[PDB]
């Protein structure tokens, strides 16, 4: 139940019918962010997007995004509005003005005075070195600092395009509804010539980084990161696959290996946690988080000692099946549970679409990562886990 | 004897008579740079330079271009690079085969010469927040996805007049050079620049230690100190004491680093610093050193070294005796060093080039001599912190 259009002026436009409930979503996905962004001007997406205002609209390194969510017959007003967005920016000098301080002072409060937003921003600095990935979303307080109106403009003239964008619409409509509307709304809006987009590709071997940073925070943590491919910059989906599941692996679960063998069974980490986004514009990393048993006076040393001896055991020992799918089923489980929400649905056909991925990906998402066996893991997890791709940060209290 | 004027356009010409031989020298420099480049599009800047073609340098804040003449020659020079100035003219062709020199030469040099691939990765630690961290030859994966379009784009944007600094140093009057740079320069349109955004690094970005692997095969350690230099910086003497500092450290045969550790505990087979305190930016305070193998040495020891050094500076100050010495010696390195015409022109483009005023070139060396050693204290205090520091072992495979 899933179309797929393109205006002249080279808008996508993806709609899918769910007649469920009378309620439509509309989301609009712009291919910018700050992986696009320049030094001594970052910030610049994020801040944009600050100006320009249930709706709501978010910034990552990827992408932007502005959606809201409606009753079935009001979309011909939220189109019509989504569409000025596009059209022209409205933004004067008495606003930006202003503006320019919540984001500033946004930048204190929630990053410099939060100690784990501080060390995250370092720690991503440190492992991304060549790439766009480096960059901190909210902006570095130089640029913000030194940031103008017509940096913005800019900005907003060369980026925010038609073209750079797909918008999303998912809910109690028909796509040709849809599909007039967009002509009627956005046909009008003339296609813009891009700057160049490169993915941001990083170093496959880094080399070896470690990072100490004190911050105000009462308990002492270990953050390790591995770079690593994603689907945006892979030729290999099947080795991205396996890294996914390697995450459900360690983290996802009682009876995951990370809790019952460090946490339960050894009593080294506190807690400990993994992240890996498979779903980047380029390239990934896949990061490790745990925290010491204080009670037992376990240094942070011990913890990095435990977690190396984790990931070698699974570049000795493949897994079996039977604990991949215990492990790969609810992984599925969970992502079929978002599948409904036409809120969901219109989100990860916009993420994957300002990434450069199909969104024809989703369907067949749950046959690849069925494809993943447990020689396919163990094969990644020789390949990755190396400390010539690692930064390992070590976030302590002063 | 040193002038300076601005024609309509905006080129910035500044003449230097020197009348001892009928020699001149003839440089253009342009405010771009590898620190003004873009994530996915490192690369450019050198690119450009290189499809320019007497000579050409690519750094992190400039692009200059260079010449040494007789006299009867500074009118075709000046055609010359007026031309390029005004049209690009890139075929694709060209292109082609330049992008694949370019591509090998960073195979070669940076590739397969394992200090200069390391001292990369160094860099990148180094600065987390600013332009610097970007390397000028531009990374792998830039290279092969640039295109021709790319470069006539920064063509466009960069290499403007407004942009630019004429420098001519010799037998030639500010008059005829005025007259010169008219005839060539002088139709040549201001554009509109891009914004230009001094590359500010991060006062503490914390501690990062590094170790890498390549293919040398004596270990070496290198330390790097985040600092300002004299774009960025409000006590401007700050900065020249830590110049004294580097020359303290390293400045001759009989600095401390030579005398205490090369010599002495036998510590180091050798060991360098390096301070470049004219820059757009930010800076980096240097120390590199090797170990003592034949004595059986360590990195570990040799950072422990290093690190007892810079603690000596900071607990107590200098002797105003050796700072005397020490700085003599600089200023008399510096005085050999000036001499040149070339030389003589070049600080003057660089200081252009990075904001700073070409009047400076003069009032340098008074202000070293201003450096008391409580400046120098205050300095090491200040900057010799790990908070300060990203340190990279570099081992062999």
């Amino acid at each position: 139940p899933t179309h797929e259009f393109s205006l002249d002026n080279g808008l996508k436009v993806i709609v899918r019918e769910d007649h469920r409930a009378p309620v439509v979503v509309s989301q609009l996905w712009y291919r910018i962010g700050s992986s696009y962004e320049t030094p001594g001007l970052t910030g610049l997406s994020h801040a944009l997007e600050h100006m320009m205002f249930e709706e709501n609209a978010f910034t990552t390194d990827d992408y932007t995004a502005y959606y809201q969510v409606l009753a079935r017959d009001r979309l011909p007003v939220a189109l019509e509005m989504e569409a000025d967005r596009m059209a022209h920016l409205s933004l004067p000098v008495d606003q930006f003005k202003s503006e320019i301080e919540v984001i500033k002072e946004e930048r204190r409060l929630r990053t410099d005075d939060n100690p784990n937003a501080l060390a995250f921003e370092r720690f991503k600095a440190a492992a991304y070195p060549a790439s766009g990935y480096h960059t901190p979303t909210i902006g570095w307080m130089a640029d913000l600092q030194r940031m103008t109106i017509d940096d913005l403009r800019h900005w907003y003239e060369s980026w925010y395009a038609p073209n750079n964008a797909t918008l999303v619409v998912v809910g109690d409509v028909t796509a040709d509804e849809v599909k007039t509307l967009a002509k009627r709304y956005f046909g009008e809006i003339p296609w813009r010539q891009l700057p160049p987009a490169r993915k941001p590709l990083e170093l496959a071997e880094p080399g070896e980084r470690r990072l100490k940073l004190y911050v105000r925070t009462q308990l002492p943590n270990l953050i390790m990161g591995f770079n690593v491919p994603s689907l945006g910059s892979s030729e290999n989906p099947r080795e991205v696959n396996a890294l996914r599941l390697i995450g459900a692996l360690l983290d996802g679960g009682y009876s995951a290996r990370l809790a019952s063998r460090l946490e339960r069974g050894e009593e080294l980490v506190a807690g400990a946690s993994t992240y890996y986004d498979a779903f980047n514009r380029g390239d990934s990393l896949f990061v490790l988080s745990a925290t010491p048993n204080v009670q037992k006076g376990k240094t942070l040393e011990q913890v990095e000692a435990g977690l190396w001896k984790q990931l070698d055991d699974l570049k000795q020992n493949p897994p079996s099946a039977a604990e991949i799918e215990r492990v790969r089923a609810q992984m599925i489980a969970g992502m079929v549970y978002e599948k409904d929400s036409i809120a969901a649905q219109a989100s990860s056909i916009g993420q994957l679409e300002s990434v450069g991925l199909s969104w024809k990906l989703i369907d067949q998402d749950l046959e690849a990562l069925k494809a993943v066996t447990p020689d396919d893991i163990q094969k990644a997890a020789r390949t990755y886990f190396t400390p010539s791709r690692l930064t390992l940060a070590q976030v302590l209290p002063v």
